[PDB]
């Protein structure tokens, strides 16, 4: 409950044009960044109770804390979706439409 889109792209450059762009856009907030396994620990406190879409791109981070990530958010109880690719139009349009539909959560009881 509570999801995440968790854009992995190997090109950084592309990463970092997304980010902004999507930033430009929506609020700087639910576009965010991992750079650590400690980072990530801190993303998934909030999105257990925040009940809002979030957009975590793996800027600087390993494949070790991605896995971290998909890890403490299934065991938390926080949704997400892997998204794999690299293009600057293509993420900025998922990125977006995913803040869009899911703009609309379900709004059940969290375990807190």
């Amino acid at each position: 409950m509570g999801k995440v889109l968790l854009v992995i792209s190997t090109d950084t450059n592309i990463i970092s044009s997304v980010q902004e762009r999507a930033k430009h856009n929506y609020p700087g907030r639910y576009i965010r960044t991992a750079t650590s396994s400690q980072d990530i620990r801190d993303i998934i406190k909030s999105m257990k109770d925040n009940g809002k879409p979030l957009v975590v791109f793996v800027n600087g981070a390993s494949q070790n804390d991605v896995n971290e990530f998909q890890n403490e958010a299934k065991k938390e109880g926080v949704s997400y979706d892997v998204l794999k690719s690299t293009d600057p139009e293509e993420l900025t349009q998922r990125v977006r439409e995913f803040l869009k539909t899911a703009g609309s959560l379900e709004h059940h009881h969290h375990h807190h």
